């Protein structure tokens, strides 16, 4: 017995006018298998195939494509197949799909490699999954995906595949494909999501061929894919697929912002003055920013704040715009961390393992980055950016050893820049960083920079710092390196950053990044790029970042320090600076008198009785600046060194019992040698683990502001502190080693801080003890050189040397003339930067490096920055443009009419005007006395004529004038004049110089156009019953006609007759065809061609033609008959051909074809303007209503019906003025007018035919052309079978007015024909 699995066939046909890639012969067989090896199975089709789409071998089951399949048309169909062994029968389904490939398709196409998945599961049943995962990632429908190639990518033996495909841009606008870079970025971002949804190991993207930079100058290298060859069908068990082989190549394009034959020159976009008077323009690579002034906002600062009103997008992040009653508006921010007046986010905090992802940088040569940060870690990452491969170009900025460092590589070498700031920057206070990168140009021999040089310069600045003086001669000035610079040279000309922007720490990828650190903790704010400030809320990714900075809250609020306590805010807390003799959090303790120590004072306690117990507290209060020395040495037990020093400006605390070192703990996390007051407390605490008792050594610095708890491990406990010493190192109580210097306050000892067991200063140790703490003023000597302000800092000072001076020597920089280009250095009495650079004319800027080349070059205009004129030369405009305004002026000989956007030549008559140039707009020549007309072409006397001497009254016929191009010659009365058709036309134009009105309106019926000369010759033979017409000739004639009819031109009477005859012949032939013999099945655009030709033919400008044309043929009548018969055949064969529903819109024609499910159709409005997204003019907003009972029966094939509706806009007034002669049926009003577009709706039901007369009427909703309401409508239909006019006519029988509002008129009709409302 057998079995078969439902299967599909995919034919990817790359149709071109050059290659007949259509395969022939055997392509495959039914995927039929049977364990029995003796039976001869019978292969027959049951249903589906009706027009022989596929040729089947009944015996072998071989499948062959039929010849009718060769066209540029996608298709889908479902076939039923039966297999029989002679005793049992099974059925199966096969879905056939044909997809067309174009050149625009192969241009926008990308390839993505997959690991461990060869041609065994990607051409079996999982391809659907991929074409979905891709849809979900792209947020698009599965139809937009078009996978056209899947070939074995086993370069050598590796399990890797190679799928190349393309995508359609969502939006409904046909013809748009995703740019390659857009696809690349969109695939790269949601990679893990795709991995999860599609269950596969997606491989990363590899480097491109442009790595070697083979292109020249400022160009751009892009890899592209073109057609190479076609392969036969690859067979599986479920799918027979035909692949198409591409081949790679390169292409160089000029990026914007550059000009020249090699784009070697750059353009400042601010020359166009976009900000206007309400702002100032900042240039940037390929763009500009506005510092647009106060009370003005908007992308072009086109919106006023105080006097404006609500506008879309001004209230960001969902802010509700409320219009103030007196003008202006307010953006109500939603409750959250949003900043007025625009509800933005600027400050963020970063806990461990949290990072954000923004958009990457795309600037090629020059850029600037700046931000502000605050943290405490010695080593941490700040910023990184690179490529997908994590190689070649990359940049990164970090903090190492409390010093900023920038490391970057342009693909060749790594370079580090390290400005030095005294005291570090890891103090928890906010700091700002600025970085600039730019490339020097190749200065040409003529002084013109020809392309970019090989020198790349990076500059780093930290906080307030002068860059020029630093970089040049900071060392010569003294110690001043707050800024730094690095330089690179190499063959590469540009810096490429493919990857996105990250912040706060790299994602924990297995690939190591070229970075010293790996993470970061802390707060940042104001990430400004090129002046523009980025909103923190507008992030692309977020792996744990939380908005705001909680540690920087003003904690002094709501807190009241005690007597003398001054509140200050500190990291995550506050601190009350207490006066002397007061302390304890909020100054809640009294301490004994402080003592001043100068390297010789040491105190000690002994002769004490203490037993090992729990707990114990040792508290001290200190302030100093020494970076070493013993603050407290306590020999617990035998020789248990409790070494509490300030080693290397950090509180170190060793505990070493006996001859062994046991434990230690340091406070390197905080430098405490600042000289400020600090309290510390040793805590000996218990901890019962199981049965044993351990201890714990918690020192709390500043009442637990800091706290470190060394686990006192089993060796350490049981050893209480026996001897206590503070002051330094001493053993013979005479010589002092490492004596302490500074100021210290009272001492706490015992189980609790409240255990005030005063040790009697008078008792114990009294050696070198100086009462008090006051110190002689170091600034009394006043040692800084002049221009100084000495400031005592508690046993230290520093020259706050006067402004305008720099470095340790505090020297004026203006003396060392940093101003460039021989510019004078003038030091104003008050200068924010201390000095100024006075410069001569022709140079502007802070250092006046910039220079203006006025006058600007030819075609270049702008002050003080030149810019292109951008004049439209093709429209007769002079290329030269206003050197101030920038307005383009037309070339001489021309004048631009007010209603026309192109200046046309004046074409004045030399004998009629004193001058020759005609006035602007009006185009009036310098008319001499006696002559009138816009071109001075008419004497006042209808009998006087123009000669060199003026308007002389000639006697004998129209003269020799130039009116209307024709030098219409002398002619008598009654006699016409036939002269050769005007220039560009052939035939014989005739005019009659009538005795009454002179020249009659010329009869151009004979005049034929050059475009129709071949067409006229081709028409002549056709009506002679000679040559015979065929489908291919039909297609070629349709295409030629559409081309000759496109554009705007005065179609002629012989031309309109020819067009009518040709359309009639074509439609008559098309009505005679059936099945695949219809030209419809071979072409896709024939519908568009015919509808466009029809719309062009019915142009209103031919009314004067039409009234003539109308006395010759029926015209619109037989044309409409041809149309309806054609569409009837289309409806009869649509299901056979499987044509997809479609709507065609032209300025005067609407065509809609749609397919409904019979069993589920519940009425609808047609054409589906709800489903129509194209911009619809308000007049065209009519409708046709099918009620829900349309399909419902009046009170397996035949499940789908079709509906086609055609709307003719102006056809009604185009029709001959013919009305029903029966006065009884039609009472003719005084001025009846067809006021509605003609609608032809046709519903076709497969199977049992519906009655010819619609047993259930259809609804139609029209609009009106003119809006006057002075009379009444009648819903009529223009019959064709009616004897009125032979071609039928308007009649009210069977249709009447149901409803009428001020904008719509709804009538009902029981016929599927042409109907309209005679309003
Ligand atoms: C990665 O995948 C996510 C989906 O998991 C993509 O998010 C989608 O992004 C678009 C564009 O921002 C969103 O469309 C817009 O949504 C907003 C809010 O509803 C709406 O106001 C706009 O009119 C528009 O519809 C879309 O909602 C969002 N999510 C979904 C369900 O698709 C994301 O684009 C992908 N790319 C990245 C960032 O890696
Ligand atoms: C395979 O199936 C077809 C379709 O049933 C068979 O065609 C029939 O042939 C017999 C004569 O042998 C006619 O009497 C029938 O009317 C035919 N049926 C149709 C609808 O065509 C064909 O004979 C079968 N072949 C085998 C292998 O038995
Ligand atoms: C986002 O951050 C989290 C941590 O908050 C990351 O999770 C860790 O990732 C590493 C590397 O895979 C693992 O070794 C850890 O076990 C993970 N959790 C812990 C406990 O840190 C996560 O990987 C980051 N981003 C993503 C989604 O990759
Ligand atoms: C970072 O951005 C903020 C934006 O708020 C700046 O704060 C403003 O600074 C200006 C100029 O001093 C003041 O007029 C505003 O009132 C400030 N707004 C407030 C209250 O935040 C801030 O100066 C920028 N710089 C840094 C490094 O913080
Ligand atoms: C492709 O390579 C894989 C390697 O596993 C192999 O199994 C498969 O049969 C190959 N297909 C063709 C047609 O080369
Ligand atoms: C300046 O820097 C040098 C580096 O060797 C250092 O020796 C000197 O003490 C510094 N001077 C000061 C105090 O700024
Ligand atoms: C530019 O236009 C202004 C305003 O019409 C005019 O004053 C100025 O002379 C023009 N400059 C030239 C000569 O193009
Ligand atoms: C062509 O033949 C038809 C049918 O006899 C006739 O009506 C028509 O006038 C003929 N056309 C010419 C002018 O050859
Ligand atoms: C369309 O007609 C014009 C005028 O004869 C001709 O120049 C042009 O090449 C034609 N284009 C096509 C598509 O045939
Ligand atoms: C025809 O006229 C329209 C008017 O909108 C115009 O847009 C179009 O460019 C014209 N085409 C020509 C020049 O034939």
């Amino acid at each position: 017995p057998p079995e078969l699995p439902d299967f599909q066939i995919l034919f990817n046909n790359y149709v071109t006018n050059k290659s007949n890639s259509f395969p022939s012969g055997v392509i495959g067989r039914i995927p039929a298998h049977d364990p029995d090896l003796s039976d001869s199975l019978n292969y027959t089709f049951l249903q589906g195939n009706e027009l022989s789409l596929l040729l089947l071998d009944p015996a072998t089951g071989e499948l062959q494509l039929s010849r009718d399949l060769d066209n540029n048309r996608p298709l889908e169909a479902l076939m039923e197949v039966s297999v029989s062994d002679g005793i049992h029968s099974v059925t199966a389904l096969c879905t056939l799909r044909v997809t067309i490939i174009t050149d625009d398709m192969l241009t926008n196409s990308i390839t993505v490699r997959l690991e461990n998945m060869s041609q065994e599961k990607f051409l079996s049943p999982l391809l659907s999954l991929f074409v979905e995962g891709v849809a979900t990632v792209l947020s698009t429908t599965k139809d937009d995906i078009f996978v056209f190639n899947i070939q074995n990518d086993t370069d050598v033996s590796s399990n890797i595949l190679n799928v190349t495909f393309s995508a359609l841009l969502p939006g409904g606008t046909r013809g748009r494909f995703f740019p390659s870079e857009d696809l690349q970025e969109q695939i790269y971002l949601n990679r893990t999501l795709l991995t999860t949804i599609s269950a596969q190991r997606v491989l990363p993207f590899d480097d491109n061929i442009c790595l070697r930079e083979p292109c020249e100058n400022y160009m751009k290298c892009v890899s592209v894919l073109r057609f190479d060859s076609s392969a036969p069908f690859i067979s599986s068990t479920t799918v027979l697929f035909r692949p198409i082989h591409p081949i790679t190549g390169l292409r160089c394009r000029c990026p914007p912002g550059f000009t020249g034959d090699y784009c070697e020159t750059e353009i400042d976009l601010c020359y166009s003055n976009p900000c206007g008077a309400n702002g100032r323009c900042r240039s940037r690579e390929g763009g500009y920013t506005c510092e647009c002034f106060e009370d003005f906002t908007g992308e072009h600062c086109q919106v006023n704040v105080r006097s404006g009103r609500c506008a879309s997008g001004v209230c960001k992040n969902g802010g509700t715009c409320v219009n103030l009653l007196i003008g202006g508006f307010h953006c109500v921010c939603p409750p959250g961390e949003y900043e007025h007046p625009y509800c933005e986010v600027s400050t963020r905090s970063f806990p461990p393992q949290s990072f954000v992802t923004f958009r990457g940088l795309r600037q090629r040569f020059h850029f600037t980055v700046s931000l502000a940060f605050a943290t405490q870690d010695r080593n941490a990452l700040l910023l990184y950016n690179g490529r997908f491969n994590e190689k070649h170009d990359f940049i990164a900025l970090e903090i190492v050893e409390e010093q900023l460092q920038l490391t970057f590589s342009a693909g060749e070498t790594t370079t580090t820049v390290t400005p030095q700031v005294p005291g570090g920057v890891s103090d928890g206070r906010w700091h700002s960083v600025l970085v600039q990168y730019y490339n020097k140009p190749n200065i040409g021999h003529l002084g013109l920079p020809h392309g970019p040089s090989g020198e790349k310069v990076a500059v780093v600045t930290v906080d307030d710092c002068d860059a020029a003086v630093a970089v040049h001669f900071g060392s010569y000035v003294g110690n001043y390196s707050c800024a730094a610079q690095g330089t690179q040279s190499g063959s590469k000309k540009s810096l490429d950053l493919t990857g996105p922007l990250l912040l706060g720490g790299v994602p924990n990828l297995p690939e190591d990044f070229p970075v010293h650190s790996r993470q970061f903790v802390g707060c940042m704010r104001n990430l400004s790029i090129d002046g523009r400030i980025v909103d923190m809320a507008a992030f692309i990714a977020n792996n744990g970042t939380r908005a705001g900075c909680a540690s920087q809250r003003n904690f002094c609020d709501g807190t009241s320090c005690q007597n003398g306590g001054t509140c200050v805010n500190r990291w995550n807390t506050y601190l009350c600076e207490c006066p002397l003799r007061f302390g304890g959090k909020n100054c809640e303790q009294a301490m004994p008198h402080p003592q001043r120590f100068t390297g010789e004072s040491v105190v000690l306690w002994s002769d004490l009785d203490i037993t090992i117990s729990v707990p114990w507290y040792l508290g001290l209060m200190f302030r100093t600046r020494k970076e070493d020395g013993v603050l407290m040495e306590a020999t617990a037990g035998t020789s248990s060194r409790l070494h509490l020093q300030i080693l290397n400006s950090y509180i170190r605390f060793e505990v070493s019992y006996g001859p062994s070192d046991v434990a230690s703990m340091q406070l390197s996390k905080s430098r405490i040698t600042d000289g400020g007051w600090h309290h510390l407390l040793i805590e000996l605490r218990s901890a019962k683990e199981g049965k044993d008792i351990k201890y714990l050594a918690v020192m709390t610095l500043d009442y637990g502001m800091d706290q470190s708890t060394v686990q006192i491990g089993n060796q350490l406990p049981g050893l209480k502190m026996r001897t206590i010493v503070i002051g330094g190192v001493t053993e013979d109580k005479v010589s002092v080693r490492h004596g302490f210097r500074g100021c210290m306050q009272g001492v706490r000892m015992g189980e609790t801080s409240t255990n005030i067991a005063t040790l009697n200063m008078n008792d114990a140790l009294k050696v070198r003890v100086k009462d008090g703490c006051d110190v002689e003023d170091p600034c009394a000597s006043s040692p800084c050189p002049p221009h100084s302000h000495c400031r005592d800092t508690w046993d230290s000072y520093s020259c706050i040397c006067d402004r305008g001076y720099f470095g340790k020597k505090c020297v004026d920089a203006c003396l060392l003339n940093p101003c460039k280009h021989v510019a004078a250095c003038v030091r104003s009495p008050n200068t924010p930067r201390g000095y100024s650079c006075e410069c001569g004319p022709g140079h502007y800027g802070q250092y006046c490096e910039n220079k203006v080349d006025l006058p600007c070059p030819k075609g270049w205009w702008g002050n003080p920055v030149c810019g292109p004129c951008h004049c439209a030369v093709s429209q007769g405009f002079d290329p030269d443009c206003n050197k101030t305004n920038g307005q383009c002026q037309c070339k001489e000989n021309y004048y631009k009419p007010p209603a026309q956007d192109a200046c046309l030549p004046c074409d004045c008559f030399p004998h009629g005007s004193h001058s020759r140039a005609c006035d602007m707009d009006t185009g009036q020549c310098a008319c001499k006395p006696g002559v009138i007309g816009r071109q001075c072409n008419r004497c006042d006397n209808p009998f006087a004529e123009v000669t060199s001497l003026g308007c002389e009254v000639i006697y004998n016929g129209c003269p020799r004038a130039f009116e209307a191009g024709i030098w219409w010659p002398q002619t008598k009365f009654g006699q016409p004049a036939a002269v050769p058709c005007p220039k560009g036309s052939v035939g014989n134009a005739v005019r009659h110089c009538s005795g009454e009105k002179g020249w009659l309106p010329p009869e151009l019926f004979n005049c034929t156009s050059g475009s129709f000369v071949d067409l006229k010759a081709l028409n002549e033979k056709l009506n002679r019953n000679e040559t015979r017409m065929d489908g291919n000739r039909s297609l070629r004639l349709a295409k030629a006609l559409r081309n000759a009819t496109q554009g705007n031109s005065t179609l002629f009477g012989n031309d309109v007759r020819t067009a009518y005859q040709l359309l009639a012949r074509i439609l008559q032939h098309e009505s005679r065809q059936q099945g695949f013999d219809l030209a419809a099945t071979r072409e896709a655009n024939f519908h568009e061609d015919v509808v466009h030709t029809g719309s062009a033919l019915l142009a209103p400008a031919t009314e004067a033609s039409w009234e003539q044309i109308q006395r010759s043929e029926a015209g619109a009548a037989q044309l409409l008959r041809h149309f309806e018969a054609y569409f009837s055949n289309v409806a009869r064969n649509v299901k056979r051909t499987y044509l997809r529903p479609f709507v065609i819109v032209t300025a005067n024609m609407i065509l809609a074809v749609d397919i409904f499910d019979k069993l589920n159709f519940t009425g609808a409005q047609v054409p589906r303007f709800e489903d129509i997204q194209e911009e619809l003019p308000r007049e065209l907003e009519s409708s046709v209503s099918f009620p829900a009972d349309t399909f419902k029966p009046p009170e397996e094939p035949g499940q789908f019906a079709v509906a086609l509706v055609v709307i003719y806009r102006t056809l009604g007034q185009l029709l001959p003025e013919h009305y029903d002669p029966d006065h009884r049926s039609l009472r003719l009003p005084n001025r009846p007018v067809i006021n509605t577009p003609v609608v032809s709706a046709m519903v076709y039901s497969e199977g049992t035919p519906l009655p010819s007369s619609l047993q259930r009427p259809i609804l139609v909703e029209f609009s009106l052309l003119e809006t006057e309401e002075r009379s009444k409508p009648v819903c009529v239909f223009w019959n064709h079978s009616l004897d009125t006019g032979g071609t039928g006519g308007w009649s009210a029988k069977g249709c009447e007015l149901l409803s009428r509002n001020r904008t719509h008129v709804t009538c009902q009709c029981s016929h599927s024909a042409s109907c309209a409302v005679l309003m």
